[PDB]
């Protein structure tokens, strides 16, 4: 491994006995800022490289959105050894959240709650971050072909979802490989209610549409229009939270294949967790191991319910490359981590993907695509 690894372990070790979680978070965030992490510069396996319709991964792990909400520092998480990394969830204005503390962190069963609340600066202020970063990749050969999806949601005040949708795409969709819509968060009241049917529907059909006008109003050639990775629109993902009926979750499976939509992100955090003691006190969604098998079973149903016909992206419970396997053969064909680089630091990406690819050969899988859906 690393040395550099190593001391960030011993720093984050102490960051998590003492320090706030909020804190520790930004902390990190500033050192991505400064550009002072470690770099994993190794050539990923070519049997584990996979694809989300003509979406390509150079490998299977990515960060979930709510790491870098502002896209503060995306180079220096994706350096990490990361294909991918969802930026967001961001709003059409800027917006503090919900009161702090609003993170807690429990060790021991290597869960997190909170109750952010949409925390960001807003999309112009993203969007301008995105606009460095992707002139940056152009420059910096660690970062070609390195994927990064937006997030997008609503302010809290907001009435009208849709106007907050389209907004934040007629700014910032030029500049994404992909755009997560998340009606799903369980910390802006409603908005888990944006999943019933005729709603997300609405919804969907919008956001794609919003993606397709971009490409009518310019007079230049695709290639300037696209300033993203691939060249291309951006896909349309939709984040879905594990908190929903049987019934529910059928009728969510009919609108996706009906609007066509390019990927499911399954799932959000869950309100359904009632045995972690220091989190008695504490409000909000819950992350980490104990989410580990509700989002399994969420993707073999949803896999199920949609005739395997929209690719997965898993999230969360993934700490290990057995926990990845469990996604990809339920049903994922890409995982985000959260929480597993909160526990296991710095060193996630590189650990995990070893373990991936060792496991996919006792296995004998002849590469990670074969393995997608083998239940
Ligand atoms: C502090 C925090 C902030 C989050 N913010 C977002 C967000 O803005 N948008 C989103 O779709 N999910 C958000 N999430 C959910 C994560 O993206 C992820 O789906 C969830 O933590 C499950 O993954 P895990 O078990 O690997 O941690 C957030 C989670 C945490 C813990
Ligand atoms: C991976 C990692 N390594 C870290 C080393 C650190 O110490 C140093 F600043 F380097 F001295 C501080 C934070 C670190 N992070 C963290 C990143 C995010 C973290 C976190 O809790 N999110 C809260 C939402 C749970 S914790
Ligand atoms: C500014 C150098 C001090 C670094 C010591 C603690 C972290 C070391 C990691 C440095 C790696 C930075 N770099 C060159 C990989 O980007
Ligand atoms: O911003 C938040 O509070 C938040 C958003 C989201 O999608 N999921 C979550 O757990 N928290």
């Amino acid at each position: 491994y690393n040395p550099e690894f190593f001391l960030y372990d011993i720093f984050l070790k102490f960051c998590l006995k003492y320090i706030d979680g909020e804190i520790c978070h930004d902390l990190f965030l500033l050192l991505g800022k400064y550009n002072i992490l470690p770099y994993d510069t190794s050539n990923d396996s070519i049997y584990a490289c996979t694809n989300i319709k003509h979406l390509d991964f150079i490998n299977p792990f990515g960060v979930a959105a709510g790491f870098d909400k502002n896209g503060v520092c995306i180079d220096s998480i994706l350096k990490l050894g990361f294909s991918f990394i969802e930026i967001g969830t961001i709003t059409p204005r800027g917006q503090t959240g919900n009161a702090k503390p609003r993170i807690f962190r429990d060790v021991e069963s290597r869960s997190i709650i909170n109750s952010c609340g949409f925390n960001n600066m807003g999309c112009d202020k993203v969007t301008e971050n995105l606009i460095l970063f992707r002139k940056r990749q152009e420059e910096d050969k660690l970062l070609s072909k390195h994927i990064v999806g937006v997030s997008i949601g609503k302010n809290k005040d907001t009435v009208n979802i849709v106007d907050d949708l389209k907004y934040c795409i007629n700014k910032i969709g030029r500049y994404a490989d992909y755009i997560a819509i998340n009606v799903s968060s369980p910390n802006t009241p409603g908005l888990r209610d944006n999943q019933e049917a005729g709603k997300l529907k609405n919804i969907i059909l919008s956001v794609k549409e919003e993606i397709d006008n971009l490409e009518k109003n310019n007079i230049m050639n695709d290639e300037f229009l696209w300033f993203n990775t691939t060249k291309k629109k951006p896909l349309v993902f939709v984040k879905l939270a594990p908190d929903l009926n049987q019934e529910q979750k059928k009728e969510i499976a009919d609108v996706l294949l009906e609007t066509n939509i390019d990927g499911m992100i399954i799932s959000n955090t869950t309100t359904q967790i009632n045995d972690i003691k220091s989190f008695e006190n504490k409000k909000g969604g819950v992350s980490g191991a104990k989410l580990k098998d509700i989002s399994t079973k969420f993707i073999c149903e949803m896999y199920n319910y949609t005739n395997k016909q929209i690719p997965i992206i898993a999230s969360g419970g993934i700490f290990s490359g057995l926990d990845a396997l469990e996604k990809i053969e339920a049903g994922a064909s890409v995982c985000q981590l959260y929480s597993c680089l909160v526990f296991n630091g710095m060193k996630s990406a590189v650990q995990i993907k070893r373990e991936l690819n060792h496991l996919l050969y006792q296995r004998g899988y002849y590469n990670l695509k074969e393995a997608i859906g083998r239940k």
